């Protein structure tokens, strides 16, 4: 199956960037949301799990169809802890309904990122919205009490390497689990509205202690009151992750290089951009914009 991007009928990277301002604005006027995290690591988790669900080898599931808006994907027990996120955008397309829900869930996540002082991430518009029974089952996202070996495998599915991999799990540095969502309890790290390499560096120099959980889970702890999932542990108990781990934890810049690439082939895996397609626009802060 094949998914070609079109471009909303008339639109350009001017109208794209009142959106991304638009979710922009918002996320200051949210900011007390989560004692003051913001929205912003809710809507990059958003816009993994909706890119997640990709197959590559029949090309179901992915970001293009805007799935998540039917009941059957919003309401998968994967995406608990996103219902937030996703009333959020709900306005924002209210305001802009010209824009396919792909492209809305996809740019929440490029314009959060950014305006946590990320990298700039590339992003690309012409997802089209496709109908109810496209929407892939529940289960294509990933598991948290997994080992290295079900990460890596994990992955390959969204054509992922062993560096793209561990440069996406970078964003642990923002926000928390909570056992209520997910069965996990903690932040990763204490700058957790701030987009940076700190789930590298805490990864290596915490000192971790396999305890179990309230909902019965086991997850790594530190006395600083940090957690790191299994899968998140595994990128140090395996010794090809744990090397590009020291990389990036040593390498901020080179952490932001490869994120922003890894990020948006995640958002745009299933499709297929045609010849004269537009080429990737890079969006402006509000900062740059002195919004
Ligand atoms: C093996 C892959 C993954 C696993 C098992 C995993 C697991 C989880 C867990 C269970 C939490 C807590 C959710 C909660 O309780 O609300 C979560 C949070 C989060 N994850 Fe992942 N995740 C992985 C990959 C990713 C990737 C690739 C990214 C981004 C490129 C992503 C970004 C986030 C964000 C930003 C949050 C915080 C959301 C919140 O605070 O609102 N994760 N992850
Ligand atoms: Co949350």
């Amino acid at each position: 199956l094949v998914h070609v991007a079109s471009v909303e009928k008339g639109r350009s990277y001017e109208d794209f960037q009142k959106v991304y301002n638009a979710i922009a604005l918002k996320l200051r006027e949210d900011d007390e949301y989560e004692n003051y995290i913001g929205y912003g690591p809710e809507l990059v988790r958003l816009a993994w799990h909706i890119s997640g669900t990709w197959d590559k080898h029949d090309n179901t599931g992915g970001s293009y169809g805007g799935t998540y808006r039917f009941k059957k994907e919003f309401n998968d027990p994967s995406n608990a802890g996103l219902q937030n996120g996703f009333k959020f955008l709900e306005p924002i397309h209210k305001e802009f309904p010209w824009i396919s829900s792909g492209d809305l869930f996809s740019l929440g996540g490029v314009t959060a990122v950014q305006e946590m002082q990320g990298p700039k991430i590339p992003w690309r518009c012409g997802r089209v919205d496709t109908p109810e029974d496209t929407t892939p089952d529940n289960g294509r996202l990933p598991d948290a009490d997994k080992d290295a070996g079900y990460v890596r495998t994990f992955f390959q599915r969204l054509n992922m390497n062993d560096r793209e991999v561990v440069a996406l799990m970078g964003a642990h540095a923002l926000g928390k689990t909570e056992l209520k969502n997910s069965g996990y309890e903690g932040p990763w790290g204490a700058a957790n509205n701030v987009f940076t390499n700190e789930f590298y560096l805490n990864l290596l120099n915490e000192d971790w202690k396999l305890e179990k959980n309230d909902a019965n889970n086991e997850q790594w702890d530190s006395k600083s009151g940090y957690m790191m999932l299994p899968t998140d542990y595994s990128l140090i108990q395996d010794p090809k992750y744990l090397s590009i781990v020291k990389e990036y934890a040593n390498d901020q810049d080179k952490f932001f290089k490869d994120f922003s690439k890894a990020f948006e082939k995640l958002l745009e895996n299933g499709i297929t951009f045609p010849k004269d397609a537009p080429s990737p626009f890079i969006f402006k802060t509000l900062e740059e914009q002195g919004l």
